[PDB]
Protein backbone atom coordinates (compact mmCIF):
# COMPACT_ATOMS: atom_id res chain seq x y z
CA UNK A 1 0.00 0.00 0.00
CA UNK A 2 1.06 3.70 0.11
CA UNK A 3 3.62 4.67 2.06
CA UNK A 4 2.84 4.95 5.59
CA UNK A 5 4.88 6.89 8.66
CA UNK A 6 7.34 4.32 10.52
CA UNK A 7 6.86 4.37 13.84
CA UNK A 8 10.17 4.37 16.02
CA UNK A 9 10.14 2.84 19.61
CA UNK A 10 13.46 4.49 21.35
CA UNK A 11 13.89 5.03 25.05
CA UNK A 12 15.23 8.06 26.74
CA UNK A 13 18.87 7.73 27.65
CA UNK A 14 21.23 10.11 27.00
CA UNK A 15 23.02 10.70 24.53
CA UNK A 16 21.10 8.54 22.34
CA UNK A 17 17.86 10.38 22.87
CA UNK A 18 17.25 13.74 25.08
CA UNK A 19 14.92 16.22 25.44
CA UNK A 20 16.08 19.20 23.12
CA UNK A 21 16.14 22.73 25.29
CA UNK A 22 12.99 24.37 24.20
CA UNK A 23 11.29 20.96 24.21
CA UNK A 24 8.02 22.52 26.06
CA UNK A 25 7.58 24.52 22.13
CA UNK A 26 8.01 21.56 20.31
CA UNK A 27 6.47 18.82 18.18
CA UNK A 28 7.02 15.27 16.84
CA UNK A 29 10.65 14.22 15.95
CA UNK A 30 11.94 18.07 17.02
CA UNK A 31 11.17 17.54 20.91
CA UNK A 32 14.89 14.90 20.68
CA UNK A 33 18.27 14.81 20.34
CA UNK A 34 20.81 13.04 20.28
CA UNK A 35 23.19 9.86 18.52
CA UNK A 36 20.05 8.01 18.26
CA UNK A 37 18.32 10.64 16.91
CA UNK A 38 20.92 11.36 14.63
CA UNK A 39 21.24 7.94 13.96
CA UNK A 40 17.38 7.52 12.88
CA UNK A 41 17.45 10.52 10.36
CA UNK A 42 20.56 8.70 8.46
CA UNK A 43 18.48 5.30 8.19
CA UNK A 44 15.93 6.79 7.32
CA UNK A 45 17.55 8.74 5.09
CA UNK A 46 19.44 5.66 2.90
CA UNK A 47 15.82 3.53 3.20
CA UNK A 48 13.35 6.64 2.03
CA UNK A 49 11.10 6.20 4.47
CA UNK A 50 9.23 8.78 6.55
CA UNK A 51 9.09 7.92 10.43
CA UNK A 52 8.01 9.17 14.04
CA UNK A 53 10.20 8.61 17.03
CA UNK A 54 8.23 7.34 20.33
CA UNK A 55 9.50 6.93 23.16
CA UNK A 56 8.96 3.63 24.34
CA UNK A 57 5.44 3.88 27.50
CA UNK A 58 7.24 1.64 30.23
CA UNK A 59 10.70 3.05 29.64
CA UNK A 60 12.38 -0.21 29.64
CA UNK A 61 14.90 -2.32 27.12
CA UNK A 62 12.46 -5.76 27.15
CA UNK A 63 12.82 -8.99 29.24
CA UNK A 64 10.40 -11.64 28.59
CA UNK A 65 8.18 -12.49 32.34
CA UNK A 66 8.67 -15.96 33.30
CA UNK A 67 5.08 -16.52 34.20
CA UNK A 68 3.53 -15.09 31.35
CA UNK A 69 5.85 -14.93 28.75
CA UNK A 70 5.09 -11.55 27.67
CA UNK A 71 7.80 -9.32 26.28
CA UNK A 72 7.97 -5.89 27.94
CA UNK A 73 10.14 -2.60 27.02
CA UNK A 74 11.08 -1.77 22.81
CA UNK A 75 11.25 -5.38 22.31
CA UNK A 76 7.27 -5.67 23.34
CA UNK A 77 6.68 -2.77 21.46
CA UNK A 78 7.72 -4.89 18.37
CA UNK A 79 6.70 -8.20 19.11
CA UNK A 80 3.09 -7.23 19.40
CA UNK A 81 2.81 -4.77 16.64
CA UNK A 82 2.81 -1.42 18.28
CA UNK A 83 6.43 -0.18 16.63
CA UNK A 84 7.66 -0.88 12.99
CA UNK A 85 11.45 -0.69 14.21
CA UNK A 86 13.72 0.00 17.47
CA UNK A 87 16.46 2.59 17.29
CA UNK A 88 18.62 2.70 20.80
CA UNK A 89 20.92 0.92 22.74
CA UNK A 90 19.50 -2.20 22.33
CA UNK A 91 21.59 -5.55 23.16
CA UNK A 92 21.78 -7.85 20.58
CA UNK A 93 20.80 -11.37 22.72
CA UNK A 94 20.03 -14.69 21.55
CA UNK A 95 16.45 -14.53 23.46
CA UNK A 96 15.80 -11.44 21.83
CA UNK A 97 17.21 -12.87 18.23
CA UNK A 98 14.52 -15.86 18.84
CA UNK A 99 11.74 -13.09 18.80
CA UNK A 100 13.12 -10.04 16.85
CA UNK A 101 14.81 -9.31 13.99
CA UNK A 102 18.33 -7.68 14.07
CA UNK A 103 20.71 -5.37 11.96
CA UNK A 104 24.68 -6.19 12.33
CA UNK A 105 25.84 -4.26 14.97
CA UNK A 106 25.97 -0.13 14.88
CA UNK A 107 28.25 -0.23 18.31
CA UNK A 108 30.40 -2.45 20.21
CA UNK A 109 30.51 -3.21 23.82
CA UNK A 110 30.58 -5.22 26.92
CA UNK A 111 29.51 -4.99 31.02
CA UNK A 112 31.56 -3.02 32.72
CA UNK A 113 32.21 -1.35 36.49
CA UNK A 114 31.10 1.92 37.14
CA UNK A 115 32.67 3.31 40.64
CA UNK A 116 32.53 6.33 42.36
CA UNK A 117 35.95 7.87 41.77
CA UNK A 118 38.51 6.25 44.49
CA UNK A 119 36.61 3.28 45.47
CA UNK A 120 39.11 0.25 46.06
CA UNK A 121 37.67 -2.06 43.14
CA UNK A 122 39.41 -2.90 40.43
CA UNK A 123 37.45 -6.00 38.91
CA UNK A 124 34.45 -8.28 39.71
CA UNK A 125 36.24 -10.76 40.93
CA UNK A 126 37.05 -7.72 44.22
CA UNK A 127 33.29 -7.34 43.75
CA UNK A 128 32.32 -10.77 44.18
CA UNK A 129 35.00 -11.17 47.26
CA UNK A 130 33.71 -8.61 49.26
CA UNK A 131 30.40 -6.94 51.18
CA UNK A 132 30.76 -3.62 51.75
CA UNK A 133 30.12 -2.32 48.75
CA UNK A 134 26.92 -3.04 47.32
CA UNK A 135 26.24 -3.33 43.68
CA UNK A 136 23.57 -3.91 41.16
CA UNK A 137 22.14 -3.97 37.46
CA UNK A 138 19.67 -1.93 35.59
CA UNK A 139 16.03 -4.22 35.10
CA UNK A 140 14.20 -5.13 32.24
CA UNK A 141 17.33 -6.34 29.93
CA UNK A 142 20.58 -8.03 28.73
CA UNK A 143 22.36 -7.18 31.97
CA UNK A 144 20.70 -8.18 34.42
CA UNK A 145 20.29 -11.89 31.82
CA UNK A 146 23.37 -11.95 31.78
CA UNK A 147 24.11 -12.89 35.68
CA UNK A 148 21.06 -14.87 36.10
CA UNK A 149 22.64 -16.66 33.30
CA UNK A 150 26.15 -17.36 33.77
CA UNK A 151 27.75 -20.32 35.11
CA UNK A 152 31.19 -18.80 35.35
CA UNK A 153 31.68 -18.89 39.27
CA UNK A 154 32.85 -15.07 39.65
CA UNK A 155 29.15 -13.83 38.14
CA UNK A 156 26.72 -17.18 39.62
CA UNK A 157 28.50 -15.41 43.04
CA UNK A 158 26.91 -12.10 41.93
CA UNK A 159 24.14 -12.92 40.93
CA UNK A 160 23.08 -15.02 43.90
CA UNK A 161 24.09 -11.76 45.93
CA UNK A 162 22.53 -9.29 44.20
CA UNK A 163 19.34 -11.80 43.69
CA UNK A 164 18.72 -11.25 47.14
CA UNK A 165 19.82 -8.04 48.06
CA UNK A 166 17.51 -5.94 50.64
CA UNK A 167 16.98 -3.04 49.66
CA UNK A 168 17.19 -3.98 45.85
CA UNK A 169 20.17 -3.11 43.75
CA UNK A 170 18.63 -3.12 41.21
CA UNK A 171 17.44 0.67 39.48
CA UNK A 172 14.72 0.90 36.55
CA UNK A 173 16.57 3.54 34.36
CA UNK A 174 20.74 3.43 34.03
CA UNK A 175 20.44 7.61 35.40
CA UNK A 176 19.18 6.20 38.52
CA UNK A 177 22.44 3.92 38.80
CA UNK A 178 24.39 6.38 37.87
CA UNK A 179 23.14 8.96 40.92
CA UNK A 180 23.11 5.90 43.18
CA UNK A 181 26.60 5.82 42.35
CA UNK A 182 27.50 9.10 43.07
CA UNK A 183 25.66 9.91 46.22
CA UNK A 184 26.83 6.64 48.04
CA UNK A 185 30.27 7.63 49.41
CA UNK A 186 31.71 4.29 47.32
CA UNK A 187 29.52 1.89 48.74
CA UNK A 188 27.52 1.13 45.37
CA UNK A 189 29.00 0.04 42.17
CA UNK A 190 26.85 0.02 38.88
CA UNK A 191 27.20 -2.69 36.56
CA UNK A 192 26.71 -1.30 32.94
CA UNK A 193 27.65 -1.66 29.35
CA UNK A 194 30.79 -0.25 28.85
CA UNK A 195 29.89 2.76 25.96
CA UNK A 196 27.51 4.07 28.64
CA UNK A 197 30.26 4.08 31.66
CA UNK A 198 32.29 6.11 28.98
CA UNK A 199 29.58 8.49 28.48
CA UNK A 200 29.14 9.15 32.20
CA UNK A 201 33.13 9.46 32.88
CA UNK A 202 32.96 12.58 30.40
CA UNK A 203 29.58 14.20 32.10
CA UNK A 204 30.06 16.55 35.48
CA UNK A 205 30.97 16.44 38.36
CA UNK A 206 33.07 13.76 36.71
CA UNK A 207 33.41 11.54 39.75
CA UNK A 208 32.78 8.40 38.23
CA UNK A 209 35.37 5.98 36.65
CA UNK A 210 34.99 2.48 34.77
CA UNK A 211 37.47 0.11 36.13
CA UNK A 212 38.30 -3.40 34.87
CA UNK A 213 37.71 -5.35 31.63
CA UNK A 214 34.75 -5.81 29.88
CA UNK A 215 33.24 -9.14 31.09
CA UNK A 216 31.59 -9.63 27.65
CA UNK A 217 31.71 -8.51 24.02
CA UNK A 218 28.73 -7.94 22.18
CA UNK A 219 26.89 -5.29 20.01
CA UNK A 220 23.95 -2.88 19.65
CA UNK A 221 21.31 -3.93 16.70
CA UNK A 222 18.53 -2.04 14.70
CA UNK A 223 15.82 -3.76 15.87
CA UNK A 224 12.46 -4.92 13.57
CA UNK A 225 9.75 -6.81 14.05
CA UNK A 226 10.35 -10.75 12.75
CA UNK A 227 10.16 -10.85 9.02
CA UNK A 228 9.44 -7.41 8.78
CA UNK A 229 10.45 -5.86 5.07
CA UNK A 230 12.37 -3.20 6.31
CA UNK A 231 14.84 -5.07 8.02
CA UNK A 232 17.10 -5.76 4.92
CA UNK A 233 17.74 -1.75 3.85
CA UNK A 234 17.89 -0.96 7.20
CA UNK A 235 21.08 -3.65 7.67
CA UNK A 236 22.66 -2.62 4.49
CA UNK A 237 22.26 1.19 5.91
CA UNK A 238 23.87 0.61 9.19
CA UNK A 239 27.11 -1.03 6.98
CA UNK A 240 26.93 1.98 5.02
CA UNK A 241 27.03 4.27 7.51
CA UNK A 242 29.75 2.31 9.34
CA UNK A 243 31.86 1.95 6.54
CA UNK A 244 31.66 5.82 5.75
CA UNK A 245 32.70 6.88 9.45
CA UNK A 246 29.36 8.39 10.40
CA UNK A 247 29.40 6.33 13.32
CA UNK A 248 32.58 6.63 14.70
CA UNK A 249 31.73 10.35 13.57
CA UNK A 250 28.06 10.39 15.92
CA UNK A 251 30.27 8.58 18.64
CA UNK A 252 32.69 11.44 18.91
CA UNK A 253 29.60 14.20 18.70
CA UNK A 254 28.12 13.02 21.53
CA UNK A 255 30.62 11.74 24.21
CA UNK A 256 34.18 13.82 23.61
CA UNK A 257 33.54 17.00 22.02
CA UNK A 258 30.52 17.53 23.74
CA UNK A 259 31.88 16.38 27.00
CA UNK A 260 32.13 18.24 30.66
CA UNK A 261 35.34 16.82 31.90
CA UNK A 262 37.94 18.60 29.87
CA UNK A 263 39.87 17.85 26.50
CA UNK B 1 30.43 -35.32 -1.95
CA UNK B 2 29.03 -37.37 0.50
CA UNK B 3 25.16 -36.43 1.25
CA UNK B 4 24.48 -34.31 4.12
CA UNK B 5 27.86 -33.17 4.21
CA UNK B 6 28.30 -29.07 4.60
CA UNK B 7 31.43 -28.20 2.64
CA UNK B 8 33.03 -25.59 4.71
CA UNK B 9 35.61 -23.01 2.85
CA UNK B 10 38.10 -21.18 4.92
CA UNK B 11 41.79 -19.88 4.52
CA UNK B 12 45.36 -20.84 6.04
CA UNK B 13 45.45 -18.43 8.31
CA UNK B 14 47.32 -18.23 11.83
CA UNK B 15 45.60 -19.06 13.94
CA UNK B 16 42.57 -19.54 13.18
CA UNK B 17 43.20 -22.35 10.33
CA UNK B 18 46.79 -23.74 10.42
CA UNK B 19 48.20 -27.39 9.23
CA UNK B 20 49.25 -29.51 12.51
CA UNK B 21 52.57 -30.96 12.74
CA UNK B 22 53.18 -34.09 11.03
CA UNK B 23 49.68 -33.34 8.96
CA UNK B 24 51.11 -35.19 5.84
CA UNK B 25 50.54 -38.41 7.32
CA UNK B 26 46.59 -36.80 8.74
CA UNK B 27 43.52 -36.90 6.75
CA UNK B 28 40.36 -35.16 6.07
CA UNK B 29 39.77 -32.20 9.17
CA UNK B 30 42.17 -33.95 11.19
CA UNK B 31 44.89 -32.13 8.92
CA UNK B 32 43.77 -28.83 10.82
CA UNK B 33 43.82 -27.01 14.07
CA UNK B 34 42.92 -23.14 15.46
CA UNK B 35 40.37 -21.09 16.53
CA UNK B 36 38.29 -21.63 13.37
CA UNK B 37 38.92 -25.58 13.40
CA UNK B 38 37.16 -25.31 16.65
CA UNK B 39 34.58 -22.93 16.11
CA UNK B 40 33.46 -25.33 13.28
CA UNK B 41 33.24 -27.78 15.65
CA UNK B 42 30.91 -26.15 17.90
CA UNK B 43 28.55 -24.53 15.41
CA UNK B 44 28.23 -28.30 13.66
CA UNK B 45 27.52 -29.59 16.53
CA UNK B 46 24.85 -27.11 17.63
CA UNK B 47 23.61 -27.42 14.07
CA UNK B 48 24.05 -30.74 14.19
CA UNK B 49 25.21 -31.06 10.64
CA UNK B 50 28.47 -33.48 9.51
CA UNK B 51 30.94 -31.25 7.35
CA UNK B 52 33.94 -31.35 5.32
CA UNK B 53 36.86 -28.57 5.78
CA UNK B 54 38.39 -27.53 2.35
CA UNK B 55 41.29 -24.48 1.91
CA UNK B 56 39.82 -21.87 -0.35
CA UNK B 57 41.33 -22.66 -4.01
CA UNK B 58 42.82 -19.06 -4.70
CA UNK B 59 44.06 -18.66 -0.98
CA UNK B 60 41.56 -15.02 -1.03
CA UNK B 61 39.27 -13.75 1.48
CA UNK B 62 36.85 -12.37 -1.61
CA UNK B 63 36.48 -9.10 -3.60
CA UNK B 64 34.58 -8.85 -7.04
CA UNK B 65 37.01 -8.38 -9.76
CA UNK B 66 36.88 -5.18 -11.45
CA UNK B 67 36.68 -6.28 -14.69
CA UNK B 68 35.21 -9.71 -14.84
CA UNK B 69 32.80 -9.22 -12.42
CA UNK B 70 33.47 -12.45 -10.96
CA UNK B 71 33.53 -12.73 -7.15
CA UNK B 72 36.89 -14.92 -5.97
CA UNK B 73 38.27 -16.11 -2.56
CA UNK B 74 35.90 -17.83 -0.17
CA UNK B 75 33.28 -15.15 -1.24
CA UNK B 76 33.41 -16.90 -4.63
CA UNK B 77 32.87 -20.42 -3.64
CA UNK B 78 29.63 -19.20 -2.02
CA UNK B 79 28.23 -17.58 -4.87
CA UNK B 80 29.00 -20.27 -7.41
CA UNK B 81 27.63 -22.78 -5.47
CA UNK B 82 31.62 -24.96 -4.44
CA UNK B 83 30.88 -24.06 -0.48
CA UNK B 84 27.91 -24.63 1.68
CA UNK B 85 29.45 -22.01 4.36
CA UNK B 86 32.65 -20.05 5.67
CA UNK B 87 34.06 -20.13 8.59
CA UNK B 88 37.07 -18.33 8.64
CA UNK B 89 38.15 -14.48 9.84
CA UNK B 90 36.01 -12.96 7.03
CA UNK B 91 34.96 -9.49 7.89
CA UNK B 92 31.15 -8.40 7.56
CA UNK B 93 30.86 -5.52 4.83
CA UNK B 94 28.35 -4.20 2.69
CA UNK B 95 29.51 -5.13 -0.95
CA UNK B 96 29.61 -8.89 0.68
CA UNK B 97 26.26 -8.65 2.70
CA UNK B 98 24.74 -7.59 -0.72
CA UNK B 99 25.66 -11.42 -2.06
CA UNK B 100 25.97 -13.06 1.08
CA UNK B 101 24.60 -14.14 4.20
CA UNK B 102 26.17 -14.05 7.39
CA UNK B 103 25.75 -14.49 11.39
CA UNK B 104 25.99 -11.75 14.10
CA UNK B 105 29.31 -11.19 14.45
CA UNK B 106 31.67 -13.93 16.57
CA UNK B 107 34.75 -11.46 16.76
CA UNK B 108 35.05 -7.93 17.11
CA UNK B 109 38.40 -5.69 15.44
CA UNK B 110 39.33 -3.61 13.35
CA UNK B 111 41.87 -2.38 11.01
CA UNK B 112 45.36 -1.31 12.36
CA UNK B 113 49.19 -0.91 11.70
CA UNK B 114 52.05 -2.86 11.89
CA UNK B 115 56.15 -1.40 11.87
CA UNK B 116 59.29 -3.14 12.55
CA UNK B 117 59.85 -2.11 16.14
CA UNK B 118 61.79 1.35 15.88
CA UNK B 119 60.22 2.88 13.26
CA UNK B 120 59.25 6.24 13.52
CA UNK B 121 55.27 5.96 12.81
CA UNK B 122 52.75 5.97 15.79
CA UNK B 123 49.44 6.95 13.69
CA UNK B 124 47.91 6.28 10.54
CA UNK B 125 48.35 10.59 10.13
CA UNK B 126 51.89 9.76 10.23
CA UNK B 127 51.90 7.27 7.29
CA UNK B 128 49.99 9.77 5.20
CA UNK B 129 52.36 12.87 5.90
CA UNK B 130 55.49 10.87 4.99
CA UNK B 131 56.90 8.87 1.44
CA UNK B 132 59.85 7.39 3.05
CA UNK B 133 58.23 4.54 4.76
CA UNK B 134 55.77 2.06 2.10
CA UNK B 135 52.61 0.81 3.35
CA UNK B 136 49.69 -1.39 1.95
CA UNK B 137 47.05 -3.93 2.33
CA UNK B 138 46.38 -7.43 1.47
CA UNK B 139 45.00 -8.06 -1.57
CA UNK B 140 41.00 -8.91 -2.27
CA UNK B 141 39.38 -8.27 0.84
CA UNK B 142 38.04 -5.57 3.30
CA UNK B 143 41.11 -3.72 4.39
CA UNK B 144 42.19 -2.81 0.98
CA UNK B 145 38.35 -1.55 -0.12
CA UNK B 146 38.24 0.37 3.37
CA UNK B 147 40.50 3.08 1.77
CA UNK B 148 39.17 2.72 -1.30
CA UNK B 149 36.02 3.80 -0.23
CA UNK B 150 36.70 5.83 2.06
CA UNK B 151 36.77 9.43 2.22
CA UNK B 152 37.98 10.20 5.46
CA UNK B 153 40.73 12.83 4.57
CA UNK B 154 43.43 10.94 5.71
CA UNK B 155 42.30 7.38 4.68
CA UNK B 156 41.85 9.03 1.20
CA UNK B 157 45.46 10.29 1.11
CA UNK B 158 46.37 6.76 2.11
CA UNK B 159 44.69 5.31 -0.85
CA UNK B 160 46.09 8.37 -3.17
CA UNK B 161 49.16 7.15 -2.45
CA UNK B 162 48.80 3.41 -2.12
CA UNK B 163 47.12 3.01 -5.56
CA UNK B 164 49.62 4.24 -7.40
CA UNK B 165 53.44 3.25 -5.49
CA UNK B 166 55.38 1.34 -7.30
CA UNK B 167 56.61 -1.45 -6.88
CA UNK B 168 53.42 -2.22 -6.11
CA UNK B 169 52.54 -2.14 -2.46
CA UNK B 170 49.53 -4.42 -2.06
CA UNK B 171 50.75 -8.26 -0.93
CA UNK B 172 48.74 -11.18 -2.14
CA UNK B 173 49.14 -13.34 1.62
CA UNK B 174 48.98 -11.96 5.12
CA UNK B 175 52.00 -13.62 5.29
CA UNK B 176 53.73 -12.13 2.36
CA UNK B 177 52.65 -8.35 4.16
CA UNK B 178 54.40 -9.41 7.52
CA UNK B 179 57.56 -10.97 5.96
CA UNK B 180 58.08 -7.59 3.96
CA UNK B 181 57.70 -5.89 6.95
CA UNK B 182 60.58 -8.05 8.69
CA UNK B 183 62.31 -7.73 5.74
CA UNK B 184 62.55 -4.16 4.58
CA UNK B 185 64.41 -2.53 7.16
CA UNK B 186 61.63 -0.44 8.55
CA UNK B 187 60.54 0.83 5.43
CA UNK B 188 57.32 -1.19 4.88
CA UNK B 189 54.48 -1.21 6.87
CA UNK B 190 51.45 -3.33 6.96
CA UNK B 191 48.02 -2.16 7.24
CA UNK B 192 46.22 -5.79 8.44
CA UNK B 193 43.51 -6.37 11.30
CA UNK B 194 44.36 -6.25 14.92
CA UNK B 195 43.79 -9.55 16.72
CA UNK B 196 46.47 -11.20 14.00
CA UNK B 197 48.97 -7.57 14.54
CA UNK B 198 48.20 -8.94 17.93
CA UNK B 199 49.74 -12.75 17.68
CA UNK B 200 52.48 -11.80 15.80
CA UNK B 201 53.31 -8.90 18.28
CA UNK B 202 53.64 -11.74 20.76
CA UNK B 203 55.81 -14.38 19.46
CA UNK B 204 59.37 -14.89 17.34
CA UNK B 205 61.47 -12.79 15.97
CA UNK B 206 59.55 -10.40 18.22
CA UNK B 207 60.52 -7.38 15.54
CA UNK B 208 57.16 -6.29 15.07
CA UNK B 209 54.36 -4.14 16.54
CA UNK B 210 51.49 -2.82 16.63
CA UNK B 211 51.00 0.92 16.79
CA UNK B 212 48.06 3.31 17.39
CA UNK B 213 44.48 2.50 17.61
CA UNK B 214 42.23 0.88 15.34
CA UNK B 215 41.23 2.68 12.44
CA UNK B 216 37.64 1.20 12.25
CA UNK B 217 35.29 -1.20 14.11
CA UNK B 218 33.91 -4.15 12.43
CA UNK B 219 33.36 -8.21 13.02
CA UNK B 220 33.83 -11.62 11.14
CA UNK B 221 30.99 -13.15 10.52
CA UNK B 222 30.40 -16.47 9.71
CA UNK B 223 29.44 -16.66 6.09
CA UNK B 224 26.03 -18.80 4.03
CA UNK B 225 25.24 -18.41 0.26
CA UNK B 226 22.07 -16.12 0.02
CA UNK B 227 19.11 -17.76 1.37
CA UNK B 228 20.81 -20.89 2.92
CA UNK B 229 18.98 -22.98 5.24
CA UNK B 230 21.33 -23.24 7.37
CA UNK B 231 21.97 -19.31 8.31
CA UNK B 232 19.29 -19.44 10.69
CA UNK B 233 20.97 -22.16 13.32
CA UNK B 234 24.27 -20.87 12.63
CA UNK B 235 23.53 -17.38 13.52
CA UNK B 236 21.78 -18.95 16.66
CA UNK B 237 24.27 -20.99 17.16
CA UNK B 238 27.04 -17.62 16.97
CA UNK B 239 25.17 -15.88 19.73
CA UNK B 240 24.62 -19.05 22.04
CA UNK B 241 28.42 -19.65 21.77
CA UNK B 242 29.36 -15.93 22.78
CA UNK B 243 26.95 -15.71 25.62
CA UNK B 244 28.46 -19.06 26.87
CA UNK B 245 31.63 -17.94 27.36
CA UNK B 246 33.42 -20.06 24.76
CA UNK B 247 34.24 -17.50 22.00
CA UNK B 248 36.55 -16.48 24.53
CA UNK B 249 37.64 -19.10 25.97
CA UNK B 250 38.13 -20.20 22.07
CA UNK B 251 40.27 -16.40 21.68
CA UNK B 252 42.27 -16.78 24.79
CA UNK B 253 43.79 -20.74 23.99
CA UNK B 254 44.58 -19.56 20.52
CA UNK B 255 46.49 -16.49 21.66
CA UNK B 256 47.71 -17.94 24.45
CA UNK B 257 50.80 -16.32 25.17
CA UNK B 258 53.97 -18.78 26.55
CA UNK B 259 56.49 -16.01 26.77
CA UNK B 260 58.19 -16.09 23.41
CA UNK B 261 59.17 -12.40 23.75
CA UNK B 262 60.04 -11.08 27.35
CA UNK B 263 58.72 -12.62 30.60
CA UNK B 264 55.21 -13.66 29.25
C1 LIG C 1 22.60 2.26 27.69
C2 LIG C 1 22.19 0.80 27.51
N1 LIG C 1 22.51 -0.10 28.63
N2 LIG C 1 23.62 0.18 29.38
N3 LIG C 1 23.71 -0.78 30.33
C3 LIG C 1 22.69 -1.63 30.12
O1 LIG C 1 22.48 -2.70 30.89
C4 LIG C 1 21.87 -1.23 29.06
C5 LIG C 1 20.62 -1.83 28.40
C6 LIG C 1 20.95 -2.92 27.36
N4 LIG C 1 21.61 -2.30 26.19
C7 LIG C 1 19.73 -3.71 26.89
O2 LIG C 1 19.48 -3.83 25.69
O3 LIG C 1 19.08 -4.31 27.87
C1 LIG D 1 43.29 -12.17 9.31
C2 LIG D 1 42.34 -11.50 8.34
N1 LIG D 1 42.77 -10.19 7.83
N2 LIG D 1 43.69 -9.45 8.49
N3 LIG D 1 43.83 -8.30 7.76
C3 LIG D 1 43.00 -8.37 6.72
O1 LIG D 1 42.92 -7.40 5.80
C4 LIG D 1 42.32 -9.58 6.67
C5 LIG D 1 41.27 -10.14 5.72
C6 LIG D 1 39.84 -9.59 5.98
N4 LIG D 1 39.34 -10.13 7.28
C7 LIG D 1 38.87 -9.85 4.82
O2 LIG D 1 37.75 -10.48 5.21
O3 LIG D 1 39.14 -9.45 3.69
CL1 LIG E 1 46.11 5.74 13.94
CL1 LIG F 1 37.70 13.96 7.66
CL1 LIG G 1 40.03 -18.59 29.34
LI1 LIG H 1 15.90 -12.42 15.43
LI1 LIG I 1 27.55 -31.83 0.93
LI1 LIG J 1 24.01 -10.70 2.91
Amino acid sequence: GANKTVVVTTILESPYVMMKKNHEMLEGNERYEGYCVDLAAEIAKHCGFKYKLTIVGDGKYGARDADTKIWNGMVGELVYGKADIAIAPLTITLVREEVIDFSKPFMSLGISIMIKKGTPIESAEDLSKQTEIAYGTLDSGSTKEFFRRSKIAVFDKMWTYMRSAEPSVFVRTTAEGVARVRKSKGKYAYLLESTMNEYIEQRKPCDTMKVGGNLDSKGYGIATPKGSSLGNAVNLAVLKLNEQGLLDKLKNKWWYDKGECGS
